[PDB]
């Protein structure tokens, strides 16, 4: 049981009543546009609103200048038209600042504050919850889980040293990153181990490659496989699940929650 | 790891390589017919064949005379046109004899050999695998799991005393029987406990009521909820899952199997 809530500015996410669903926003860049066109932002608001209606609790919105021209226009519209906390999917320090300014409540660094250490400071400054996902430029592990926890801890070191509060820290195993198909199945089977570090954990496996490797199905045929990873993750104690199929995953999460007793 | 295979006459089911999917056959009685009409049996063969193509490993086919007039005609067609072991879903001794005669390889007693003790003898005789599901005429438990295991053991007593071989015994928790919505969620959260009795376990929760009670959805909207129960069950060590949505549940079972390492 957590003795605190995830404080996200206007909104507050409770980590005990249920598994929090983070829906991946569908960004489809408009040609002839640096970012901001009616088509792009509108299609984005329709999705945000849609996911919001089918169970989402968070909306994850994903050069350095281009990235800002594209993401800012959406964080502005979505935050205004959809009453839900927004997280910015990036590792770059600048993009993270801009995004929180436009309205983003959470940071989502796929490189755990290691590719641009300054982003940890951006997070500490604005005092927003940050997601440190496991990642590395190689897949040569002595002991997968042992090294994952070691790498994660080093992201936590960079985060805390930057002034990040323990309560504004969330971990992610990094399923699908610097891991072979078999190594991903190993992380899944051992996810509970991350819990020893004492922080909430977010699981991102939606429609990923290792599900295709196992079921041998294309990307648009990985719904039942995503579900399985989600159920096993909730059962191993995950607080959040980052998915595409918000409607389907919400029911599975909810039914899971009832059974485990969350 | 099991040190033996489920011997079903012509076919042999291995309990270690994967979770065995038992598909529920769609029996829709034909009016003006005691049983056997072309419509009934044909529609039944189409389903059996369909499930067979989407992952099933077993086909479960469900007065005393009527029951025989209806079930025998199908076990005959299905067994002949579909190369897969067939199980007869009944508790009555006579129906069980007839069914195995027509071609049924497994018995599926929803009353664990307690409503008609003679069925255990039918099973011992023909030497076929039998499924003892938990059930009772009341829901007044002192300790749910403790009493479930106690009741199950009494079905095992009736079975073994009848001459049934330990290797031809399969247990089922009886989700949805003599259990309140909350009690079903309790059985699910504690399923691993059944494993202490030393027998393979079959889980039947497909589209059941407690999933509607939790998700608050009608029967045709319980696919994501069935999946969750299936994934948690496989994770708690189930060898078989009795489902309606064979295509969907097979992928989830398969992905589960990869992750847990079955
Ligand atoms: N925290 C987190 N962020 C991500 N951002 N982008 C991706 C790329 C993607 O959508 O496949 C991802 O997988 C994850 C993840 O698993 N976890
Ligand atoms: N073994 C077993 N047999 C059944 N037969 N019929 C039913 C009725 C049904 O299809 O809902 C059932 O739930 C089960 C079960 O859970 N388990």
């Amino acid at each position: 049981k957590w003795d605190y809530d995830l404080r996200c500015g206007e909104y507050t996410l409770n980590l005990n009543e249920k598994t929090l669903i983070m829906g991946i926003l569908n960004v489809t860049p408009d040609s002839f546009s640096d970012g901001g066109s009616y088509n792009e932002v509108d299609a984005a608001v329709r999705h945000a609103k849609e996911m919001r209606d089918e169970g989402a609790h968070i909306i994850d919105i994903g050069s350095v200048e281009e990235e800002i021209k594209r993401v800012v226009p959406m964080i502005q519209a979505v935050s205004k038209e959809v009453k839900l906390p927004i997280s910015i999917d990036t590792y770059k320090a600048e993009v993270a600042k801009q995004a929180i300014e436009a309205g983003a409540h959470i940071i989502n660094d796929i490189w755990g504050a290691k590719a641009e250490p300054k982003i940890a400071e951006v997070a500490a400054h604005y005092d927003v919850p940050i997601i440190l996902m496991h990642n590395r430029d190689n897949m040569n592990y002595r002991n997968l889980m042992a090294d994952m926890i070691a790498d994660l801890y080093d992201s936590i070191k960079i985060a805390k040293d930057a002034g990040v509060r323990d309560e504004n820290i969330i971990l992610d195993p990094g399923i699908g990153f610097a891991k072979t198909p078999e190594q991903n199945l190993e992380a899944m089977r051992n996810l509970e181990q991350l819990n020893v570090l004492g922080y909430p954990v977010l699981l991102g496996t939606s429609r990923k490659s290792f599900i295709g490797h196992v079921l041998d199905l294309p990307v648009e045929e990985r719904l039942e496989g995503t579900g399985a990873t989600v159920c096993l993750g909730i059962e191993k104690g995950c607080e959040f699940v980052r998915v595409h199929d918000v409607k389907e995953m919400s029911r599975m999460a909810k039914m899971m929650d009832a059974m485990i007793g969350k």
